[PDB]
């Protein structure tokens, strides 16, 4: 029990991704076929956050001019979801539990700024007027545990941002999934349905820096 | 059981080939110590596919000159087995399902162009005068997973007909196997009964590209 | 059974590193994101012996002008621990069994220089004014299962000197942890407790030649 | 138990190497500290073939001036232990079952050319005069899953000769063990026991030309 | 004077790639940023031939379909130009020298077949109605000293095929040059005389295999 | 005279950097030792420009929240100097000619936005009140030959903005040089003379893509 | 004068190869397309030596059964030209100079065992009924400036035994050159004469281990 | 001459080392064959300094307990030889150059600490008692451009240690050579005449970290 209990994945998935520490190298890159290009999306992910500090990046959407197109990461027990930019910000107030798999889904809509959150099928929080009929433009790097700065050396990430733990089932649609659907994809069966835009296991994602698939 | 289930292999085989995403570098190579010249032949393999597109290659053999002397790919809910040229398809109209390991033997006789398309051991389609009196070139390259296209440089390949998910016991036998030893190919216990031009275990296969033995 | 056995991590641990061999080329390194500059610390990990000879690193701390800042290292049955100086060495007799999980930490304070060593939760040695009002320095190397000598080229590490087996938990706090709390981080759900100075999970451990992650 | 007799090994051994195939370039290359020269020698190892040819090595200690120092291979059903040099053969006849964990030991001892052949703790074949007074010479190469000559030439090596399965439990010891110590090797709990020149999880073993250690 | 000749490079140009020998793995990759979609053409080259086989390839443009879009090739002294197909081709006769720096250009048009081949700024041959109508299609790899063949595999390549010795100023431009210009792109300054769909110093060209940047 | 002009480099000068073209990937990175936050600067380069487009970059300095920081850059016969961001930008108009050693400053103070732009040690252009009271931060990313986008991720830089032809004698004072030493440092012996942030053959640049340092 | 004639290459030569020293991993591996099946054959090079001890390999040909095919070494002044084996050997007493480029070539005929050896196109030594009637096998590993060995991760090779400094021109032809040849492939111009069975600049030469191209 | 100048190398010599930047990654690794076990020594080099700080490193040997065992470095005007540790200076006050090549030789004999430094073969300083009767251990690393610490680390060197320039002619000789041949080894073609210890040329040396072998 003690062995399949520590190998068990929470849908029926078969992979995760093991961030076996914060460093200044250790990421994700995720390359969508189609462009990041958004409206609206959902954008849900198991995680099991080994440890948290103020601010540990799940996955990060950013580009040249602004750093912070999409953001979810975790602040202690806190859950943070950021669009358009750092000061449009969707608080969960204490949510994620460490070393268990919890589910998270993303939800927003320009055309009101309609945000959501949700924890496990839950709704977690809510609010309207975020990034008002702001567009998400293509041509970003999409990352997963870590925030848009450097792969590229001379210093890195910054390891304090970093993910450590177990991330899997990151999928991302081009579209607010209805209530209905986000309980389905928190499913225990759920693995297979994957997003449009960003699916697991058919979207290429290159762990980076120590990443690894656990397969 | 769910963390033994998902770690099941079909066969007695004790070894898979992981395609964790389609992508535009992922793809396995086979080498087939002795030549690719063939007047009959069956190709055998287990595929447990995670998402079927237009077009997913299970493995493909083709020449500078002709990319399509055989291949075996999946389409959203169909088998299609082609010898000698795109032309000469056999299509098994209903019978791949996604996540659940299936084994597809597929069958060619140059002398009177018989086909055969088989799936979990029960006759799908058949055909006749199909490339018939062709021979199957050798000095080809064999793929698994992706189609013969840009290879060394960076990608190169059609990310939308790359595999994704598992593979295992792909064989290749330079002869027509009876219908009972088709039967036999498929059983709980098969994954010894091995391939004389490809051999599952024997057989040099490389994953590229993220394509991963999971052993 | 046996399976899940020669799997089974201590406590609720779910990675290791292995070291298949000893060789002159294998360790592990660790870096400390705030310094190492202690005037007291505790040092926890789990250990899975393969072989012991005269010496067997477990882990070993130190600078340019001297390589014996911190020691923890296993002598055949006995376990040895050291501090500022080859000349500074506190003797468990006869505590270390081969194959088996063990946990062993040391403490350590400058102020007295008081000593003790813990197997298992049980105190095994202790002693004072060893290195009395020594101060650890910082920007040294910390390595697990190897002892300063080589990286770089030529092979250069001793081979005698290699750990050979497996380790978990590694921990280092910046002071002396209570008695109960050293009971606390044997415990069947320990894993989750860890050091600030060098946490496992947290910290950036690198294995080299051929050490490697089980997850 | 799909999974549990898949990844059963035999002793307690706790890693094994797998060849997922035969090849130009698969072998592992095994580094003695301490001298090959030996007068008698015993050489156990488990062996779970995938397939045999008419010579598969399981391993080979070879000089510049000779290639067959000694020799262990497997052809079809029978088992050949060479010492000295090709002529100087022993043959164990219908031995080795493929897909079957079992255990091989050779003994030699140069005094009497004494040697003997043992099968899972079974004598299996013996004779005299085989290499007497000779030495073997330090200072050769010694390979598992390979012969020597090959390497680096774009492997280079003998595709038909080179192994496929799995290896573990590897040792070599610099004398004639005892039938009761050949028995206990060989034993259900015995991985501990290993060898004073080759010893299992201590000798370092590299596995090259995708050989693996499965963990 | 011995020294000043061996380095000469023949236009104002400051880059070559050497071949320092012919290999299965030797080539060059050249990556046009605008597509190779042609009706008409002009492709020019510096040689500097060690040695020339019944066929060496000095670039070479093919699909997936059609490995010889376009070729040119030297065949001793003889030079062969080839647009569409094996069986178009224009030969030159008795006009490469070994060792000597020379410049070669072709050109082509579709709407008569028109096709002409220079060596050293003089018309060396001219054909019609080769190739009449056919449009070179996008989306092949464009390789120097070598055909289109395997070259992920190990190797790959025909060996008797690749080149050896030096080239620069490879330049095609999407149109028929002047017979002006064409003078010109052999002159004794002309080196920053470039292509606009591969141009010199501009079009990435990688070398692999042992093929370097003598610059 | 030919070979020894085409060698030739500018100043006493001894090492550069060849960009053979401009692929995706191809840039220089520089690690200043010490803080690039600047309050004034002088930035001088030689370089010997292959081909300019719309927007070739010479280096480029920018953070994450700010790409244009400083940028040197050639448009066509254009020099344009930027600095705190794309809108404040020194454009001299028509004096770099392509394939000719010419050197370049810029100088900034952000005390009165004075800035100034000198060619072969010629003033060429100036400006007052550019980017007045900005100051330039610590932390980002200094680039040659490119502008920050991203290296990983399969190149990711955009193409056309890439530098080709060769660089030497990039230097970057954390001070405006007086007149009189911008005449020094363009001098025909005066490699010698580097900056106090970045200096030639002191600070580290590293070549990526296939740039090359030319020694 | 001096920078010219640091760098001259003797006859006509384009590339040379550098060994800057004599370690334990230093060769080139020399890869004939044909078979080195010999029964006559003629091989000459041009050697800089640096320095020579009593044995410096400047080539060797050797297989699994017998290391010594070939062999051409210095021996201080002394030139050793080996065929069949160690105990076949003709020597030139006091014919190589340090620091100077020479041309040495051998010439073996088994049908008499008429061995020759030459020295700057002057006969240096003569011998017969060496290695009469031996044929030279083909498979065997061809070498220059180091003996057949370790290479892998064995260690490497003897480093005594290697070469130090510069080599061109390494020739052999499948046949006795005639005494007019022999003095025509050491003559002023004569890089562009090389063998049938290794040509300089045909043939694939790989350095290793720190041995360059020159070019 | 431009070039001529700039190429030019001291001796006789034909290859030297660039160190292109100070960074915490550039090195030499100097690899002696036999034991630097020393009771007197003479060591020369030719260094060609781009930048001098406090403290230059042109080599550096120094063990586990004792990182320097022996010094030669530069400062800002003067050059500093160490022996023993690093009080045991020897300081020549006033006579590098930067940018020209200069031939030092340290020299020291334990048996009256007697110590002597030479610039362009003329004594610069000398000085007795320094390390009197000390031993210069067996095993330790030999580095040039840097001291002693590990590299990994992602670095690990002390950057502004490291040297910057060119070295050539790296000599130790274990012993004291005499007035008249500490002269001959800077003479005009004394490149040949090299160390017993390290002789440049025979020795390994391996750059690292972006040092250049110039050739
Ligand atoms: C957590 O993050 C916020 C940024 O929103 C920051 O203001 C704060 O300093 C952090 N908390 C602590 C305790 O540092
Ligand atoms: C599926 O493939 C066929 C080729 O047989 C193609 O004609 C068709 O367009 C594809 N279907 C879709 C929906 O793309
Ligand atoms: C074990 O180590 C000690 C060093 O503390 C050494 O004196 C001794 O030789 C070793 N014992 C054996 C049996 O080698
Ligand atoms: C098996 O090996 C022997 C060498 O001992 C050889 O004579 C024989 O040809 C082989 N058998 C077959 C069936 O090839
Ligand atoms: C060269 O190739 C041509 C085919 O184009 C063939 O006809 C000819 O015989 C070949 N010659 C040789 C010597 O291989
Ligand atoms: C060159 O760049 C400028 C940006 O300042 C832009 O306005 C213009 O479109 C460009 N010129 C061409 C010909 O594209
Ligand atoms: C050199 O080699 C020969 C063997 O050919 C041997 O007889 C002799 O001892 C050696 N000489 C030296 C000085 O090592
Ligand atoms: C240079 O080095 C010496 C060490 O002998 C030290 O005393 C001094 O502080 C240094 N000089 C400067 C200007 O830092």
């Amino acid at each position: 029990q003690g062995w399949a209990a520590r190998s068990w994945l929470p849908a029926g998935c078969e992979t995760a991704i093991l961030f076996p520490m914060r460093s200044k190298k250790i990421f994700g890159s995720v390359h969508p076929v189609r462009p990041m290009r958004l409206e609206s999306f959902s954008a849900c992910i198991w995680v099991k956050a080994t440890d948290v500090l103020n601010k540990t990046i799940l996955f990060s959407y950013g580009t040249k001019r602004n750093p912070y197109e999409i953001q979810l990461y975790l602040s202690y027990q806190s859950i943070v979801f950021v669009v358009g930019g750092e000061e449009n910000k969707l608080v969960a107030e204490a949510m994620v539990s460490l070393g268990r798999w919890t589910h998270l889904c993303g939800t927003w809509n320009s055309e009101e700024g309609l945000t959501s959150l949700w924890v496990n099928g839950e709704l977690a929080a809510t609010t309207v007027e975020m990034a008002t009929g702001h567009i998400v433009p293509e041509g970003g790097i999409l990352q997963i545990g870590q925030e848009k700065n450097g792969c590229c050396v001379g210093g890195g990430f910054d390891e304090t941002l970093a993910f450590s733990g177990r991330l899997t089932g990151f999928n991302i649609w081009d579209s607010v999934l209805s209530n209905e659907e986000i309980r389905e994809t928190g499913g225990a069966e759920s693995c297979h349905i994957r997003g449009n835009i960003v699916g697991w296991g058919v979207t290429e994602i290159q762990p980076h820096g120590g990443a690894q698939y656990v397969s």
